[PDB]
């Protein structure tokens, strides 16, 4: 309800005592926003590590995918305006983004990555975050890194992964 609108602005806020409040009040820690989007997801592109391991230690599905796509995408499927769909997606998800892309079916993986933060990637790995799931494009967290120690971490993790596999 609004404790789910709640847990997603903590989320973002970086607020962990209040993330646990809500939690133990019975927010549902696998809620999305309207246009999409869980808290797991919104706290990993906003580098708020504090919170994801707050979430991941409630039980927080860290493979879920983001339902929104675009500005234009989603304006057209949900018979938003365009402008609304724009300053949501900017005040309640990211703003350094480019929201002209295509983001349907990435994970907070893939957000982790594309704001190059270490600490989070690795947390959602041991979390069990599948580094070789792709979105809507066929991109894995992979395709998003950039040369530095996330891909590194990532290259072992998909290492591991064939290793462990069964």
């Amino acid at each position: 309800s609004n404790k789910d609108a709640a847990l997603l602005e903590a989320a973002r806020a970086n607020n962990m005592q209040e993330v646990s409040r809500l939690l133990s009040e019975g927010a549902d820690v696998n809620a999305k926003h309207r246009l999409g989007w869980t808290a797991l997801m919104v706290a990993a592109i906003n580098r708020n590590n504090s919170v994801v391991q707050v979430l991941l230690a409630a039980g927080a599905d860290p493979n879920l995918g983001d339902d929104f796509s675009s500005v234009y995408k989603t304006a057209k499927e949900q018979g938003i305006h365009s402008l609304e769909v724009l300053i949501t997606r900017e005040d309640d998800f990211n703003n350094r983004l480019n929201n002209r892309a295509s983001f349907k079916g990435c994970t907070a993986l893939h957000y982790a990555v594309l704001a190059d933060d270490y600490r989070t990637v690795k947390e959602l790995l041991d979390g069990g975050a599948n580094p070789l799931q792709r979105n809507e494009m066929g991109h894995t967290p992979l395709d998003y890194a950039r040369e530095g120690e996330v891909m590194k971490l990532l290259r072992t993790s998909e290492a591991k992964y064939q290793e462990k596999q069964r």
